[PDB]
């Protein structure tokens, strides 16, 4: 990563939080092309001191994302390591994550931004596949929305995948817990399974999400319960607007191997 110096930084306002994560909007300065001055909007991640024993981990999500270049991968710009500070510094995207998008706008989303979006997690689920690059969360958490839609001009949304966060193989077990149903039951199992087919099964989870306006699924079962929800292999319910149920279901498959492929899932998003 490009080092980036505490003094080129200006903390603003609080996005939010992940694990073990505050995010805030920022400032860079920085000398860019042709030489010229620039103050440039951010994204600040930090984690946070009390679980600095995360930061390998917590670096090499953002690593995983840098590895490649790709249209819907957020744009890493560097790492701010001053002092007792563990930053990570990202393109800052106007309209913000998916799932906060979802909530809000639940009432004028329709199933052909559902169908686009879809389309475009999967295209860059397919990219991530081809290159055999596991993410390991994918969730409306983590995709950024790029543009909105705007019909006057025919223009689809537009998203980028952000990087998945500290890895589940080293997370507490409570913390998996919470994150049925999008950690798979094998992950649940033994988090060492973290395989290409998880994505497949988060992408599920994910979709399903897209579809209920901001619902989080099973947010009324607690930790015990989503356990029991993968022992007794149950599925989510349809999203009243059903057009993806069957995606979701074939995606979110117990058996791993069984899970199609990024492939097949973009054929399958054509076909509707
Ligand atoms: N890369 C990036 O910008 N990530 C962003 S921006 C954002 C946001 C923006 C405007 C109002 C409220 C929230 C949230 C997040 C996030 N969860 O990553």
């Amino acid at each position: 990563f490009h080092k980036i110096r505490n003094e080129d930084l200006i903390f603003n306002e609080s996005l939010g939080q992940g694990t073990f994560t505050k995010i805030f909007k920022g400032v860079r300065r920085e000398v860019g092309d042709y030489g010229q001055l620039h103050e440039t909007e951010v994204l600040l991640k930090v984690l946070d001191k009390a679980h600095r024993n995360y930061s390998e981990s917590f670096f090499e999500a953002a690593s995983m994302m840098s590895k490649l270049s790709h249209k819907h991968l957020v744009l890493n710009y560097g790492v701010c390591v001053c002092g007792d500070e563990n930053i990570l510094v990202q393109e800052f995207v106007k309209f913000g994550s998916l799932d906060t998008y979802l909530k809000k706008n639940k009432n004028c989303i329709n199933i052909l931004w559902k169908l686009e979006v879809a389309k475009q997690l999967a295209a860059a689920m397919h990219f991530l596949e081809e290159n055999t690059l596991i993410h390991g969360n994918v969730c409306a958490k983590n995709i950024l929305l790029i543009r909105e839609e705007d019909r006057k001009t025919g223009n689809p949304p537009f998203i980028k995948l952000s990087d998945p966060g500290i890895s589940i193989t080293v997370l507490p077990k409570d913390i998996l817990q919470e994150r049925i149903p999008w950690v798979p039951p094998e992950c649940i199992e033994n988090p060492k399974n973290l395989n290409l087919a998880t994505d497949k099964w988060s992408f599920g989870t994910t979709l399903w999400e897209i579809c209920s306006g901001g619902d989080k699924p099973l947010s009324a079962l607690d930790s015990q319960r989503k356990l029991q929800f993968y022992e007794d292999r149950h599925q989510l319910p349809a999203p009243k607007a059903a057009e993806l149920a069957n995606l979701i279901n074939n995606c979110m498959d117990y058996e791993p191997d069984h899970r199609p492929s990024f492939r097949a899932i973009i054929r399958d998003l054509n076909s509707l």
